DNA sequence: TGAGGTAGTAGGTTGT
RNA sequence: CCUACUACCUC
């Protein structure tokens, strides 16, 4: 199983802090007028950043790294309109433990603020936050690329300086939104105001008269008497958007669309230069790249009715639990009666796989209105269980609409794109395996043990001011989906995440005759401070174990190979209950980072299972998604229903994945 | 709307 | 940490 080898990552070990930084200068805060309860952290935090040097914020009051006597000890912070006024007051010395997590946690603020303080001062270019841009990749006529490094500079357990480093690039222009459309641009979907920092959905330009514009005073005076219109000249109007609103030499544009990756091997590369150099120009020694050991894992095995490398195969070689099933044609554009070959295509897979299956044909049209609902009705009625849609590209907003209605009627939809071709296999390929899934079969599965009998994941939907919470389940080492819950924010009601996860148990003892022995829980993302509280103790109760799992996709940085291939599905386990995966494999694989947040099994046994449902995926076909089968597909329901409503859902099977 | 990835651009979860 | 969109590559 441990195919054991050794892959470093794009962290570097840096001189252990000095005897002086160990003792950080401790000062004490006086604002006057006392903040509220409610405005401190922020306020108090921009008084460090007001007081210069490398200086953090120390509970209540504030720790630095420079001699009180080159700090501003006095000033005036300004939040939200009131204007309080500071007063730091120099306390002593307290030496700090890296040893300790709380201790060591403020060392890491000022090793932050050591990397900035001196970044800035040196006479290379930018620093963006946390970013550094040495070079310059390109510079065009009106637009300017240059190129950097994020970093990050925290202290260990020793109490060694540590430097993250990832290589990254910048778009940046100098023209105004005037000079750039003049130079002979087309226009830009996005505009940021020259005055603010503001940015607009740029939507058209203005027939109006910027001086004769009527404003809710007049449009060209408003930018004039606000002192905005000095030094520049402003041009003629501009439609930005939130409804229109009147703006085009105030506005500049944003550059992305208009006008590379790194190379996996020439990343690296720049990772360690970069490291070399902000140890060599900051007196912080040489970079010692930290190692770490990885573990080639198990390879997955996908099983349609026979084994099979990847789920597009199954459809020459048949599926894992094919039953009965009858689909719909829409063809939206002009030609009638299934496409030959889409239809040899079927009725192979589905010969292979031994169930019948009967095609029908729509002879409606959204345009006939309600005429054309019953169309649906009828169809369903005769046993049709999903429908194809032969259409050219729709709009957003016409697609949402036809996928809502079918929902409505309890049929999900596959749309493709009429300009097809037999030529195009893995186009309409994807388009079947797609179709099937939201029919209700199961076109592979999974052949092993695994720890877990169920495996469900969490996400949060997007868009408006609230999100839908969101769970699927993963029924024995078939997929299924249960009715979301709208909610505030990101944060998953703890009772929201019980009943969601008892769907799914009960999904489970429907299928089987017996509720789970365990379950493996994954959240997308972090997980709020006992946003599980409420589901881990029922479980417990019930007397079903489990694994919560954080799944992060930005935070596992890089990892490159001492030598040699970068192998796929690689296990590198980090500190205590966290651990690293690569899970796939053009351009340099962005790791999975995973933290155990509770249970008892051995990272390497998530891990594998984790690694495995990778491959579970139905409408993947020729490429396996980056996270887990239910985590995916969580994502997916969550974007879906956020994107077109709750309300249609009502009468869909949720064996059925109207989403993917 | 074939799907997966990585790579930009914004804006901003939770809990400082 | 996450929520989106856009562009390139790949089967
Ligand atoms: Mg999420
Ligand atoms: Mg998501
Ligand atoms: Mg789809």
């Amino acid at each position: 199983h441990l195919g054991k080898t050794e892959v470093f990552l794009n962290r570097f070990a840096l001189r252990p802090l000095n005897p002086e930084e160990l003792r950080p200068w401790r000062l004490e805060v006086v604002l006057d007028p006392p903040p509220g309860r409610e405005e401190v952290y922020p306020l108090l935090a921009q008084v460090a950043r007001r007081a210069g040097g490398v200086t953090v914020r120390m509970g209540d009051g504030l720790a630095s790294w420079s001699p009180p006597e080159v700090l501003v000890l006095e000033g005036t912070l300004a939040r939200m309109g009131q204007t309080y006024a500071y007063r730091l007051y120099p306390k002593g010395r307290r030496p700090l433990d890296p040893k300790d997590p709380g201790e060591r946690s403020v060392l890491s603020a000022l090793a932050r603020r050591l990397l900035q303080e001196r970044l800035r001062r040196l006479e290379g270019v930018w620093v963006e936050g946390l970013a550094v841009y040495r070079r310059e990749h390109a510079r065009g006529p009106g637009w300017r690329v240059l190129g950097g490094a994020v970093l990050d500079l925290w202290v260990s357990d020793s109490g060694a300086f540590l430097l993250e480093v990832d290589p990254a690039y910048r778009i940046l222009c100098e023209m105004s939104l005037e000079a750039w459309l003049a130079q002979g641009h087309p226009l830009p979907k996005r505009v940021r105001n020259a005055y603010d920092r503001r940015t607009w959905e740029l939507l058209r330009l203005g027939e109006e008269d910027p001086k004769e514009l009527p404003l809710p005073l007049s449009l060209l005076d408003y930018h004039a008497s606000k002192g905005r219109l000095q030094g520049r000249e402003g041009g003629r109007v501009a439609w930005v958007a939130d409804k229109p609103i009147p703006h085009t030499g105030l506005l500049v544009p944003v550059l992305t669309l208009e006008d590379l990756s790194l190379p996996w091997e020439e990343r690296r590369r720049r990772t360690r230069e970069i490291a070399s150099w902000i140890g060599r120009r900051l007196g912080l020694g040489t970079p010692e790249a930290v190692r770490a050991q990885a573990y080639r894992l198990s390879i997955p095995k996908l099983m349609g009715r026979r084994a099979v490398s990847k789920p597009a195969d199954a459809l020459r070689v048949g599926f894992y639990r094919a039953q009965e099933t009858a689909l719909a044609l829409l063809r939206l554009d002009g030609a009638q009666g299934w496409p030959e070959f889409l239809r040899r295509a079927l009725l192979r897979a589905f010969g292979a796989s031994g169930a019948s299956l009967r095609l029908h044909t729509l002879h409606a049209h959204p345009s006939q209105g309600l005429a054309f609902r019953e169309a649906l009705r009828k169809a369903k009625e005769e046993g049709v269980q999903a429908v194809l849609v032969l259409t050219p590209p729709m709009a957003w907003e016409d697609r949402n609409r036809l996928k809502a209605l079918l929902l409505r009627e309890g049929l999900p939809s596959q749309i493709l794109n009429v300009p097809l071709r037999e030529e195009e296999r893995h186009r309409w390929e994807n388009a079947l395996l797609g179709l099937l899934a939201k029919a209700g079969l199961q076109v592979v599965a999974l052949s092993g043990a695994y720890p877990a009998e169920l495996a469900v994941g969490f996400d949060a939907g997007g868009r408006e001011s609230f999100r839908f919470g969101g769970a699927a389940c993963a029924v024995g080492g078939h997929l299924l989906w249960t009715l979301p819950e709208a909610q505030a924010g990101e944060r998953i009601p703890q009772e929201v995440v019980w009943d969601l996860l008892e769907e799914t148990l009960w999904a489970f003892r429907r299928k089987a005759g017996r509720l789970p022995s365990r379950v493996l829980l994954l959240r997308d993302g972090r997980v709020p401070q006992d946003e599980f509280a409420l589901a881990l103790e029922a479980l417990a109760r019930e007397g079903i174990a489990y694994d919560l799992v954080s799944v992060r996709k930005s935070g596992g940085g890089r990892v490159y190979p001492v030598q040699g291939r970068l192998a796929d599905g690689l296990y590198v386990p980090l500190e205590d209950k966290t651990f690293l995966l690569l899970t796939v494999h053009r351009g340099t694989p962005r790791p999975l980072k995973l933290v155990h947040e509770a249970g008892d099994t051995p990272l390497e046994a998530l891990a594998h299972q984790i690694f495995h449902l990778t491959r579970l995926y139905p409408a993947s076909g020729f490429a396996f998604p980056r996270l887990p089968a239910p985590l995916h597909l969580a994502d997916r329901l969550v974007k879906e229903v956020g994107r077109l409503g709750i309300r249609h859902l009502k009468e869909v099977d949720r064996e059925k994945l109207f989403f993917v």
